[PDB]
């Protein structure tokens, strides 16, 4: 027989459709709405990414149908046939749906009926194919059945299209509604209305036990709210099916897999279709590119059993009920708590996968006799076991979940006769550098070494890398910092590039950039709530900074994600203001001095902020360093700094410094540096001196050569 897949059926639990092997359907998408069918070659690549399914946005609907000259359904048939044929012979599943195009959150009822009058009987016999009635027919979620739904009548469209499909394809799985925003216990309650209205029409009774149907939903409420809505709906007896979602790594400023929601959907037993495309083309991000899928799975510790290939690797958490270890928690609106991760509870999975050890035997013999890591009993406070026989090159991964991002005290309980080296990365990103661990003088003589780290939010593998041997490891600890990165107080914010401040506007509760006028609207109380996170409130009325559909100010207190801001030091006296939600940094746009925005980390001055006492002197701006013709001379010029008596010109040979002060008492906004060596790069900054008080250094100026 052919490798064509057997018809999906609801699982015993009644949570989703699973394939002919009892496993969830997991896949990316492709479109044939205004483009050719993706080639066999590229659709095949799906199987190497642990996918067994493809989402097809088949055609997009015309609002004007069936007026003269409007595009009818059927126009893409020759390409949709190719996708059906190609997924058939690749042993993949296929979810076919009607796309929206430019008309998002909308549908045409008659276009959809005639779409399924055509396509339903055409693929009825195709066991690997499922029908999802329509992508996001309403703006933007339940209840569709409300008269004030935008637009109304979607439930009637679903009812009509289900009846059309069952006539022409009685065995074929149907995915309903495709709620764009499906969030909260509210979301589930509102969907139940639409589900009950649907069931009363089709089956005659508000509560029907579906044998071959499920609620399709998307992830645009966010992972927390979507998970709550799915849990609730599953409890009411209705299988679900994720058909479109996205997230990305915290701090990337880009899309890709929502790792957090995938983990929750894996736990609840829910099949999913992520919104990354099969090459060559698509409207979002390419699923074959590491940054948008494979690396995100690889960095997080996420695992499932793939239908084809050997990725992802089989792995999991040891202890803690097989669930990623939480790092901190909110207790009286302050981020606190110490999580102890025992070193001998490294993830299971294998040698080369969840740990690397130099041999396959546990020479110590304790705790985990079937694995390669070397474990003995320890005589340290709290008893238990320690990882010993640590050779250089070895490593141990522990899957954790940093629900609250920011600054954490990372602690290693260590013993060793002599010193040793280690390095810790989180999500395959170095957070420590080379960490010199002290000599204790014995192999059960214990001490705690501690180092401060900046963790991003989400599932992430903590990985101890042993750069030297000769130490034993008992446990690891993370707790959020109890003392902040900057003292509590009232401050003025000045952007490093342009010297501008942030100002409250009570009339529309907005925050906008302006020149530091010295007023209370441009003054801000700062209060640390654990983890380097801060509540930032205006001085005049006690209203808190809020990053949500713009950048404004609100009455409710700051423990929710939009009202919380990580103040992250640069190292050179400035800070960047990281947003707790996505990990992007608050910056003024180099391009438009008025526009405030959130972008991913870069070296530029426009992303950096001075958080200063109100009376502190302003730093210089606009520094520009240019080489003079035919000679060793750098001509510096900058803008005059308010209240400056003089300037100090400083120079370094790499970006960021340190900066050796080449000249002081400059009573002018320009300088000529004669001591520049032939054909070498130089980096300049300038500070001002106001009433004996030296300011911060300006933004860096790279020495500019000729064309
Ligand atoms: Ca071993
Ligand atoms: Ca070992
Ligand atoms: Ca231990």
């Amino acid at each position: 027989a052919s490798p064509q897949r057997g018809r999906p059926r609801l699982n015993a639990a009644r949570t989703t459709f699973v394939g002919d092997n009892g496993q969830p359907l997991r896949g990316p998408y492709t479109s044939t709405e205004w483009t050719a069918a993706a080639p066999y070659d590229q659709i095949a690549r799906v199987k190497e990414l642990g996918f067994n399914a493809v989402h097809l946005y088949a055609e997009c609907f015309d609002p004007r149908y069936p007026a003269p000259g409007s595009k009818a359904p059927g126009y893409a048939v020759n390409e949709i046939d190719k996708i059906v044929e190609r997924t058939r012979e690749l042993g993949l599943y296929l979810v076919i749906t009607i796309g929206n195009g430019a008309n998002n959150g909308n549908h045409n009822a008659q276009w959809a009926r005639d779409f399924w009058k055509f396509y339903a009987p055409r693929y009825a016999k195709e066991t690997h194919v499922l029908y999802e009635i329509h992508n996001e027919p309403v703006a933007w979620g339940p209840p569709y059945s409300s008269s004030t739904a935008n637009p109304p009548g979607a439930v009637d469209m679903e009812i009509d299209v289900y009846r059309i499909i069952r006539t022409y394809a009685p065995e074929t799985p149907v995915l309903l509604f495709s709620y764009a925003v499906f969030g909260g216990k509210g979301g589930a309650a509102e969907a139940l209305k639409d589900i009950r209205a649907f069931n009363k029409a089709v089956f005659g009774n508000e509560n029907a036990v579906w044998t071959n149907e499920a609620v399709a939903f998307h992830g645009y409420a966010g992972w927390q709210e979507t998970t709550i809505a799915v849990e609730e709906l599953l409890k009411a007896g209705y299988p679900c099916f994720m058909t479109e979602y996205a997230g990305g790594a915290w701090g990337s400023g880009m899309g890709g897999l929502d790792v957090e929601l995938t983990y929750e959907l894996e736990r609840l037993g829910v099949s999913w279709l992520t919104f990354q495309y099969i090459p060559p083309t698509g409207v979002s991000d390419d699923v074959t590119k590491p940054e948008y899928f494979s690396a995100l799975v690889e960095n997080s510790g996420l695992s499932w059993t793939p239908d084809y290939g050997n990725w992802p690797a089989a792995r999991g958490v040891y202890g803690n009920g097989g669930l990623a270890r939480e790092t901190a928690t909110w207790i009286n609106n302050f981020l606190t708590g110490t999580t102890r991760i025992e070193a001998e509870d490294f993830d299971w999975g294998g040698n080369g996968v969840s740990y690397y050890d130099t041999d396959s035997v546990n020479v110590g013999g304790q705790y985990r006799p079937d694995e390669g890591v070397d474990i003995e009993k320890t005589s340290d406070t709290g008893g238990g076991y320690n990882v010993g026989w640590i050779s250089e090159g070895e490593w141990l991964e522990y899957t954790i979940r940093v629900r609250n991002p920011g600054y954490y005290n990372l602690s290693l309980r260590v013993a060793g006769i002599s010193g040793s080296r280690v390095q810790v990365s989180f999500g395959n990103q170095d957070k420590t550098g080379v960490w010199e661990l002290p000599a204790t003088g014995g192999f059960q003589t214990w001490t705690t070494a501690t180092r401060q780290v900046f963790l991003g939010a989400g599932l992430q593998k903590l990985r101890i890398n042993a750069l030297s041997g000769g130490f034993n490891l008992n446990w690891i600890e993370l707790s959020p910092i109890s003392t902040g990165t900057i003292p509590d107080g009232t401050y003025k914010f000045l952007n490093r590039a342009n010297g501008k401040t942030l100002q409250e506007v009570t009339g529309n509760n907005s925050i906008i950039t302006a020149d530091y006028k010295g007023i209370t609207e441009q003054h801000w109380k700062i209060q640390h709530i654990g983890g380097g996170q801060y509540r930032i409130s205006s001085a005049g009325r006690g209203w808190n900074w809020n990053w949500w559909m713009g950048f404004g100010t609100v009455g409710w207190w700051g423990t929710g994600s939009s009202t919380c801001f990580i103040i992250s030091p640069t190292g050179d006296g400035y800070y960047r203001i990281v947003l707790v939600g996505d990990g992007t940094n608050l910056q003024i746009s180099s391009g438009d001095p008025s526009k405030i925005e959130g972008k991913a980390f870069h070296g530029g001055a426009n992303q950096q902020w001075a958080i200063l006492p109100v009376s502190a002197p302003a730093f210089p701006t606009g520094l520009s360093a240019v080489l003079d013709s035919s000679g060793n001379t750098a001509n510096l010029t900058w803008n005059a700094a308010p209240g400056a008596n003089s300037y100090n010109v400083k120079r370094s040979t790499k970006s960021g410094g340190p900066y050796t002060t080449i000249a002081t008492n400059i009573t002018s906004t320009n300088y000529t540096d004669t001591g520049v060596a032939t054909g070498t790069k130089y980096y300049y900054v300038v500070s001002a001196v106001s009433n004996g008080v030296e300011t911060l250094n300006s933004a860096e100026a790279i020495l500019q050569y000729p064309k």
